[PDB]
């Protein structure tokens, strides 16, 4: 459905439009477009696809009209013939000239025979490598960093940077030049700090997602030892590292076995065993498989060759085309940030540019009226539309914000991007980890059982609450221990098991000498005799230990369940062992196993140490089990019971077992005891029979979901319409793909939930970026696309990032309350002026724009967050009844006082009127000019400290001392400029007045004014949402999720 075309011109016409736009910058050009696309369209004159320099593409959504619009340029490469090269979203589509067709990356992926790649062991040294390296492209993940002049371009081209330098034009003209300054000095500055902070961020995510790993290949003349980096072709096979392998690109292993630490798909530390292709004639790629294949991005820890002379892979995915580089494409392209707050704030913008507009007409008529000269009247005209449309509006509400970012790194959570602090605010669900965010990122020894009888005993719950004898030895010399600097090193269950023990790791062949605590309540520091190794295959250890006794030495094994009791004798094996294996494995628990057999052999002799492998591990009683896994976190069980107290959802997005993910969340707090769990599996498609979801209650001493990977991508792909259903109602996404998670943060944001995301790193960095608000718990790796960066490795962040959030767009709201009351009060109070043939006149102006208002918008920005979290939330909606009634009523009052004031000091007996005939600016002194700002400039202060409402999300006004006192000061000055003969009544051009009867009338007006506006806030906060109540208490949000949760309180999803 992609629309696909070719682009070709006149020389002199491309110059004509780049004479039109190009010289124009494109600042002039998005100042006339109100969007792109109609320009875009037709701008590119067009051609046949072979012409095009650059293809446009626009992708369509036929359901939705989705017609989303892109432009790509074409590369052209000659293999020895130039093939069409396109790299369309990131990936090539590869555009055959002969058959006029463009291909995907997909070339071989149907036909990828399971034998036809064991076919592939040998590469040609040329005639294969140099075609494919230039039909595939080259194998590194070449991110482009963007220029400063690039940046500088798209970042100008926002259109408020251009109505502030059209301000500081008409300010410049007028001679306004101190706040002119100060506007313009406050931009570049934000400018210069933006671009910064684009191209750091772009600088370390390029550096980041690098790998220059020398390596070898299988060519079959070519076997040269770290032969090449970026060099690696789809088709080539490659020899591996023998241990600690790091694998550079995604491939299909031919022969040989591997045991690969696979951190990054599934967020394990654990091993995965990984076998060669089984030979097979059906199209059986590597990809459906999923067992025969190395993921790029992966460390191999042991690489092991038995049926041939070395370990052999075919490769499968490079560069973008790997899972890795699907995370890197999905980290960039990103969603656009779709918030009601920040449209609502551009369309009341839009709102005063109307009301401006309608101004001018007025301010046009009138100075025609007052007879002024030509040039004054286009001046002034736009003068008064500088001041309906504040231009320090953005720099406002970002000191919102610098203070919540400071108040942040000092809690220690570290974060760019400060605006996002609002998004915050707004979380309704919040999407978590379990291995190293919620549950500690390693295993632990819940306890061991001691097996004293033929039949199973009860479990020991401490081990340091050692009981001496076989098992206490067996946990001592069951161990794979290497030497570091008085360090251990090795399998970290293992280096867990010697740590739970008490034990010091410090004959012919005696190693790592086995000792005590040394604490008494017969210790009997041991020795090993013989250690054989764990195999694959063997899934088990048998280690011989000497005990100093003058006693015969014991074989004593550590191994799996099933291999441990099915190598041990059936009288010896309890008949309850495999229920028991069953329960601790169901339950999700790891289950070990500890076994062994008395060995007739001789102290100290290497020769009677020697002897075969399975005559060593032969017949055996079984010593007992060993049970280890992870305990939580200590803050994890309090954050998320608040969370659940707030209504702030939690959803466990894992790539763990599903079994596992159920008794954590239970644990948790996710689900509750009274709380009901259905686990929801659905079956691949059959050309015999449908899909079936299956659904499965789960008995258990708010009904909520639980899925599989595979589910979630069936219930996706083939149950579109039950999908919103499953999204709405799922609390555990369990085996999750690192793409897939992403997807799952896309379609819940769809659905018009705010989503956070919670993260360990390098499984979740897709979704970190994907989500409004993304906290990474690690330093490394997550931290580079992240949003937010913790220091405490805890859960604990998310309700400190909430609180703040929530703080900090209470104060955006009062901010821009104040800054649209500020612009509508200078509005009335220059328009009332002007029709009398006068105007603010300077440093009256300034004082008003400077030490009146960036005061007071920088001291009322200070408010720090509310202590204890609460259910109702803060509005998302600047344009609505409550601010816009708020905003109307405080206005009508201020036009009123203003107004009130005037005809007074008309009626007053020793009052006389100005020239009339000579300019505003020239009558530098006069009555109107004294009354209309004596009158306003309380009305500035005044609004400031009415609008910030603090306590239900804020900390109490009345904390914020330096506001107070900065208000009580600027005050004083205000009520000593009026009361006394001014000093500063010459630098502002006023005229004192003698009756002290009027002076006290003012200030009458004034004193009035304040109680009124504060009384109606009042009013309104406790009238106004009642008010709306009685005339409609059914009013259902258009908030998708919400009408998803009403629907299914009526009708139950199958109970
Ligand atoms: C407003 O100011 C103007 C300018 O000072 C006044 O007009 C001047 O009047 C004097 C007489 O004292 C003459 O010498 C000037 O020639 C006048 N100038 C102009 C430009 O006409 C005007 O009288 C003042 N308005 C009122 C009401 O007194
Ligand atoms: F490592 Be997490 F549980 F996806
Ligand atoms: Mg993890």
């Amino acid at each position: 459905s992609v629309r696909l075309s070719g682009y070709c011109g006149s020389p002199w016409r491309v110059i004509g439009y780049h004479v039109v736009v190009w010289m124009m910058a494109g600042i002039p050009l998005l100042l006339f477009r109100w969007k792109p696309l109609w320009g875009v369209r037709l701008r590119l004159r067009p051609c046949n696809l072979a012409h095009a320099e650059t293809l446009v593409i626009e992708i369509r959504d036929k359901e939705d009209s989705s017609w989303q619009l892109f432009t790509v340029q074409v590369q052209t490469e000659a293999i020895g013939r130039v093939l069409r090269y396109y790299l369309f979203q990131g990936q090539r589509y590869i555009w055959i000239e002969t058959q006029q067709a463009f291909y995907q990356v997909s070339l071989l992926d149907h036909g990828r025979s399971c034998d036809d790649v064991h076919r592939s062991r040998h590469g040609l040294s040329l005639q294969d490598q140099m075609v494919r390296k230039a039909i595939y492209g080259p194998n590194v993940i070449s991110i482009p960093v963007k220029s400063y002049p690039q940046l500088l371009v798209d970042e100008a081209l926002n259109p408020y940077y251009g109505f502030q330098a059209f301000s500081i034009a008409l300010w410049l003209a007028d001679h306004y030049y101190w706040y002119a300054l100060c506007i313009f000095l406050i931009s570049s500055i934000s400018i210069c700090l933006s671009l910064y902070k684009t191209r750091k961020q772009s600088q370390t995510l390029r550096d980041m997602v690098k790998l220059s790993m020398r390596v070898c290949v299988c060519r079959p003349g070519g076997e040269e030892e770290w032969v090449d980096s970026s060099e690696l072709v789809p088709g080539d096979c490659l020899v591996l590292p023998q241990e600690g392998g790091l694998m550079p690109c995604d491939a299909a292993l031919v022969a040989g076995e591997c045991m690969v630490n696979e951190s990054s798909l599934t967020g394990e530390s654990i091993p995965v065993l990984k076998t060669a292709l089984p030979e097979g004639l059906g199209p059986y790629c590597a990809e459906t498989h999923r067992r025969h294949t190395l993921f790029c991005g992966t460390l191999i820890l042991q690489a092991r060759a038995y049926v041939g002379p070395h370990v052999l892979a075919v490769v499968t995915r490079t560069g973008f085309c790997t899972a890795k580089g699907g995370l890197v494409s999905s980290i960039l392209h990103p969603r656009p940030i779709n918030f009601k707050f920040y449209k609502h704030s551009m369309k009341f913008v839009a709102a005063l540019s109307v009301l401006a507009l309608l101004g001018t007409i007025y301010s046009i008529f009138i100075l025609y009226r007052n007879r002024v000269p030509l040039n004054e009247i286009v001046i002034r005209a736009l003068d008064l539309v500088t001041v309906v449309v504040p231009p320090a509006l953005p720099a406002a509400m970002t000191v919102c914000t610098l203070y919540a970012q400071s108040r942040l790194r000092r809690q220690g959570i570290f974060c760019i991007h400060p605006l996002r602090i609002n998004l915050g605010g707004k979380l309704q669900l919040v999407c978590f980890d379990k291995t190293g965010t919620l549950t500690e990122d390693g295993l632990d020894v819940m306890g061991v059982v001691p097996l004293k009888g033929q039949a199973f005993l009860p479990l020991v719950p401490e081990p340091r609450r050692l009981p001496v004898g076989p098992l206490l030895r067996a946990l001592a010399t069951c161990h794979a221990l290497s030497r570091l600097q008085d360090t251990p090193v090795g399998d970290p269950m293992d280096l867990k098991m010697v740590e739970s023990t008490g034990w010091v790791l410090e004959g012919t062949q005696v190693l790592a000498v086995m000792r005590p605590p040394l604490w008494e309540p017969p210790p009997v520091p041991v020795s090993v005799l013989h250690r054989f190794p764990f195999s694959s295959a063997l899934q088990r250890m048998s280690v011989v230990v000497a005990w100093p006794g003058a006693t015969q030495p014991e074989a004593y094994v550590k191994g799996s369940p099933e291999l441990v009791a099915g190598l041990c004798n059936p009288e010896t094996v309890p008949t309850d062992f495999a229920q028991m294996l069953q329960s601790y494995t169901a339950a999700g628990y790891r289950v070990v196993a500890l076994a062994s057999k008395p060995l007739p052999t001789v102290p100290s002799l290497e020769a009677a140490q020697q002897l075969t492998r399975d005559t060593v591990e032969g017949d055996l009683s079984l010593l007992g089990l060993l049970v280890m896994r992870n305990l939580l976190k200590p803050q994890t069980t309090p954050v998320i019971q608040a969370l659940r107290r707030t209504r702030i959802r939690a959803v466990m997005v894992t790539g763990d077992n599903l079994q596992t993910a159920v008794t954590v969340a239970r644990g948790c707090g996710m689900v509750a005891p009274q709380e009901h769990l259905i686990i929801v599996h659905a079956t691949h498609p059959e050309r015999g029979q449908p899909a079936s979801l299956e659904f499965l209650p789960m008995e258990s001493p708010s009904r909520h979901l639980a899925l599989s990977g595979p589910t979630f991508g069936i219930i996706v792909k083939h149950f579109p319409k039950l999908l919103p259903k499953v999204l709405v109602q799922g609390t555990v996404f369990a085996r999750m793909a690192p793409e897939q998670k992403t997807e799952l943060v896309c379609e819940l944001q769809k659905l018009q939930y705010c989503v956070g995301m919670c993260g360990d790193g390098a499984n979740d960095c897709g979704a970190l970026k994907a989500a409004d608000v993304g906290i990474s718990l690690s330093q490394a790796e997550a931290s580079v696309v992240s949003p937010f960066t913790s220091s405490m490795a805890s859960i604990e962040c998310v309700p400190m990032v909430i609180r703040e959030g929530r703080c900090s767009l209470d104060t955006s709201f009062s901010v821009f309350k104040y800054m649209a009351l500020y612009s509508l009060t200078q509005f009335i109070s220059v328009l009332i002026l002007y029709t009398i043939n006068t105007n603010l006149g300077d440093l009256q102006f300034l004082a008003i724009d400077l030490v009146i208002t960036t005061t007071v918008a920088v001291l009322m920005s200070r408010t720090g967050p509310a202590l204890v979290l609460g259910r109702v939330r803060p509005p998302g909606a600047l344009l609505s009844v409550p601010v816009l009634s708020s905003l109307l009523l405080q206005m009508v009052l201020v036009t009123g006082v203003q107004l009130g004031g005037y005809f007074l000091t008309l009626a007053q007996p020793w009052f006389v009127p100005l020239n009339r005939t000579v300019a505003a600016p020239d009558n530098l002194p006069n009555y109107e000019n004294t009354v209309v700002f004596s009158l306003s400039s309380f009305q500035y202060l005044i609004l400031a400290a009415a609008v910030s409402k603090g306590a239900p999300f804020r900390r109490p006004l009345y904390t914020n001392v330096p506001f107070l006192v900065a208000l009580a000061l600027l005050s004083s000055v205000l009520v000593g400029l009026v009361l006394v003969p001014g000093l500063l009544q010459g630098p502002l051009a006023l005229r004192n007045i003698t009756d002290t009867g009027f002076k006290l009338l003012l200030l009458g007006l004034v004193t009035l004014n304040f109680v009124g506006a504060f009384m109606l806030e009042s009013v309104l906060d406790q009238c106004l949402p009642a008010c709306l109540r009685r005339l409609r208490p059914k009013r259902a949000s258009k908030k998708r999720f919400k009408q998803l949760e009403r629907e299914l309180a009526e009708q139950p999803w199958p109970p």
